[PDB]
């Protein structure tokens, strides 16, 4: 490999979206521009709208994805990942007044691979608390499919991007949604949304798969290496921690 293009979404801080100037940051693009710099491959971001950002790598006009992408069983059908570069527990948002904060949780970390009926009984409970909610998520990504699959009768809206989310939960047209720890609460650190609160069991895999990796076409298996011996090295020599640390406050890092 001499030359490979990343796609990214733009949509999705702090693992990639716009500054000032309209130049695509964060996480991902710092990560991807070190993971280059130890392939010794020149790399190119590029912006790719969440919907066709999968089958545009399958059709072969870019080489991989690096957009916040967790490591699931249903895109593992589709393309491949590089191992993780971060991990992430899943969890919701709601406003800081909502009565939905004074909810026990019984069931701090709520792992999904084997739901066991303890576990079944606090998700029961959450979807019994949250009919009648109105929740909005990105449209094709984790929380749509955690939504749609595990809590079928909670009304729910899905969006184009995590923006437009985060803006109808501030002007009050939903009333909760659902995402990773790395992009809640980065969000919620801000001054600007003291308003808003992360609340519930935090989940791990199941649907969620496990991990934040590279999306890489299937046959293009000397790249998955070259990317993983890449993310071995910079988890390793701390890298992926001091980054974690830059975009979300946190140490995210595997
Ligand atoms: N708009 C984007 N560029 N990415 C959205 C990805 C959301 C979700 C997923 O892959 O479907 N995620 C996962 O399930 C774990 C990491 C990520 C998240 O919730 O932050």
């Amino acid at each position: 490999y001499k030359s490979i293009t990343i796609a990214t979404e733009g949509s999705y801080a702090p693992y990639n979206f716009k500054d000032a100037g309209g130049k695509l940051i964060g996480f991902d693009i710092d990560l991807g521009n070190d993971l280059c710099k130890r392939m010794n491959i020149e790399c190119k971001f590029v912006e790719q709208a969440w919907d066709g950002i999968i089958p545009s790598l399958t059709a072969g006009r870019y080489d991989a994805i690096m957009a916040a992408m967790g490591i699931q069983p249903a895109r593992e059908k589709v393309i491949a990942f590089s191992r993780p570069y971060l991990l992430t527990p899943m969890t919701f948002l709601t406003t800081a007044d909502s009565p939905l904060l004074k909810t026990q949780v019984a069931i701090e970390n709520l792992p999904l691979d084997n739901i066991t009926p303890e576990q079944k009984a606090e998700l029961d409970k959450f979807t019994k608390i949250f009919e009648g909610v109105k929740f909005g998520v990105q449209a094709g990504t984790s929380h749509e499919a955690f939504m749609k699959q595990m809590m079928p009768s909670v009304q729910i809206s899905t969006y184009d991007t995590i923006d437009n989310v985060v803006m109808d939960l501030k002007a009050g047209r939903i009333d909760a949604s659902l995402a990773s720890v790395s992009f809640l609460k980065p969000l919620t650190d801000k001054p600007d949304n003291k308003d808003l609160k992360m609340f519930g069991p935090r989940m791990t895999g199941g649907l969620f798969g496990k991990g934040v990796g590279v999306g890489i076409r299937k046959e293009d298996a000397d790249l998955k290496a070259l990317f993983d011996k890449a993310i071995d090295a910079a988890i390793a020599d701390g890298t992926v921690q001091k980054l974690s640390q830059q975009w979300f406050g946190y140490d995210a890092s595997p």
